[PDB]
This record gives structure tokens, sequence and C-alpha cells, in this order.
């Protein structure tokens, strides 16, 4: 994605705290066919450093179970876009959030493609302001998948 | 306290997730006195449920240790007003929120007296309207100790 797609402004203090993973999409449908998949993960916080980098606690299906993940996603000289500096690659980058609601954010495969995003809601209200706006900026975007959850 | 001092209105499910125990006050020294007290503790996150009930997860030192507490608290037949239906029974009483910022509550031993109260907020921010409204709900009340955190 370009730099103009991302958000700008983003404080990523007021991030903290918890999140349900409420609708999903990928640009290609074996990135969330099984849950077995690396990118098919469900946020469960999000938890800011004093030093600006973003840690991601996550749940995975994993051997039958609801694994837990703990990975950090370092501040990048991109505001709004940070990189998960593992063996393999990945970026997070945060496209928009109003703190309080929703949180829209995709997870691209490093290489320059591949991007796996979704739409995050704070508790799991009746309002579709947050479906709305990840539907809205997911339109310039080419999704080969989309997956919508009566929540987990 | 009476009823006209807890929260109208109040939505249980708006409070869901993550919270920061930043101040807190008590009638009785003795209550906050050393850690060990039962009611010095602190609220890491607040789980209602599809029944209307509070599922409160909180953090209290106990053997030099950081040890965690899971504790339900049951609706009432008064709104805002919750009751810890253990052999020492506790109620916990919602002063006031606004659910994106800060939550005002306090736990009373019932036999009916001895109150500790906190401030809630949801992230560590550097405002203080949530101190200010602490401040102000405690005014009427005959607290002993207050104590202020420079978070933990």
């Amino acid at each position: 994605l370009i730099v103009t797609q991302t958000m700008k402004g983003l404080d990523i203090q007021k991030v903290a705290g918890t999140w349900y993973s409420l609708a999903m999409a990928a640009s290609d449908i074996s990135l969330l066919d099984a849950q077995s998949a690396p990118l098919r993960v469900y946020v469960e916080e999000l938890k800011p450093t004093p030093e600006g980098d973003l840690e991601i606690l996550l749940q995975k299906w994993e051997n039958d179970e609801c694994a837990q993940k703990k990975i950090i996603a370092e501040k990048t000289k991109i505001p709004a876009v940070f990189k998960i500096d593992a063996l393999n690659e990945n970026k997070v980058l945060v496209l928009d959030t109003d703190y309080k609601k929703y949180l829209l954010f995709c997870m691209e495969n490093s290489a320059e493609q591949s991007l796996v995003c979704q739409c995050l809601v704070r508790t799991p209200e009746v309002d579709d302001e947050a479906l709305e706006k990840f539907d809205k900026a997911l339109k310039a975007l080419p999704m080969h998948i989309r997956l919508s959850f009566n929540p987990t």
C-alpha cells in the first residue's frame, strides 16, 4: 500500500486495551482458508510500550485449542506502520481508528501483494459504523475473501 | 450509600474491557493500610456476561507476588448495584462512567459504613478529568485515606 492509505496523526498509546476481531478480509483466499493459516488470527489486546512499539496479543486455532501468541511490532520511520521483525518479515499498518470504538489494520507479507486486514471493535455493540468504515476502506484493495463474525 | 448516588441508566455491556486503577480512597485507614488488606485490589479488566452479571479481574499483592483474582458480581434489582455473593457479602456500586475514559466505583462491606472506592481509567493518559470527577464524587463521603498512583 501507499503512505497515503494509512492513518495520519495516530497516537499509539490510545489504542491500548481490549479489542475484538469482528471482520476479516484478504487478497488471497488461501491466507484465511483454514484456521491453520498463519494470518488467520484474532486480536485480543493491544499493548503499546513506553518506547512506541506495539505488543499484540492474538488467539490462533492450534491443536484443537485456542492458543495465545504474543508478537511485538516495532515502530518504523513511518507513523502508523509497524514491523514484525521475525525470520519471516511482516508489516502492521494502521488504516484508521477513533480509539474508542473501532480500529482498522492490515498485515502485509513484506516482500512487496499479500494482505490480510481486520476490523477491530472495543466491545461487541449493535452499531455497524466499524463494518461500514472497513467496507469503505477495502474498496480500494483487491480482496478475494471476506469474513464477518457473529463474534466468537 | 443511597440509590441517588449511583449511576442512572448504566449500560453494563459498554464497560467491558481493560481498565487501570488510578486512585483509591476508603472510609477507614486500615482498609487500604497494607497490601494484605482484602480491599486493596487493582482492577485489570471488566467482563460483563450475556446475563447482565459482572466478572471482575483484579490483581492483589500475595506472597511477594502479583496474584490474580476473578470475582463475579451478580446483578441485583437496583441498576448500577452488583452483589459479590461470597461467604462475606460485598456490594459493587457504579457511581459514574463515560464508558470510554473513566469509571468510578465503590465496594461496600455489606452489613450496612465501610467503603472503598476507586477511580478507573481506560488508558494511562495525562488528562485529570477522571481524578477531578473522583474528587467531586467523594466530597459527600467520609473518607479517611486517599491514594493516587503514578501508575503501576
